[PDB]
């Protein structure tokens, strides 16, 4: 599923991401824009052989199982395919664990390089 911007904002807010760990909703929408272009089916291979999955590009090296990242962890206890569903519950629950682990949203490289320090409220402007 390719979410609309305001559609994703509403889903993220309903699942409790707005101000989670102090990160306002626009931070999460901006991160999703540049991680996946709002596409739940997005996948990208990393240099180390792990893969990033879903709207927030969660990495099989630590967070989910895809059966092809030898030596990785599965800290969210889910198959990586669950992060590609049109229903974003699994991705949000896993993102909550990631952002709680010490480095905040710096865990998302695209957030650090393209969202951090910018006017992230722009990403929820106009939405109901
Ligand atoms: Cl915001
Ligand atoms: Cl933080
Ligand atoms: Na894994």
């Amino acid at each position: 599923k390719v979410f609309g911007r305001c559609e994703l904002a509403a889903a993220m807010k309903r699942h409790g991401l707005d101000n989670y760990r102090g990160y306002s909703l626009g931070n999460w929408v901006c991160a999703a824009k540049f991680e996946s272009n709002f596409n739940t089916q997005a996948t990208n291979r990393n240099t180390d052989g792990s893969t990033d999955y879903g709207i927030l590009q969660i990495n099989s090296r630590w967070w989910c199982n895809d059966g092809r990242t030898p030596g990785s962890r599965n800290l969210c206890n889910i198959p990586c395919s669950a992060l590609l569903s049109s229903d974003i519950t699994a991705s949000v629950n896993c993102a909550k664990k990631i952002v709680s682990d010490g480095n905040g949203m710096n865990a998302w490289v695209a957030w650090r390089n393209r969202c951090k320090g910018t006017d992230v409220q722009a990403w929820i402007r106009g939405c109901r």
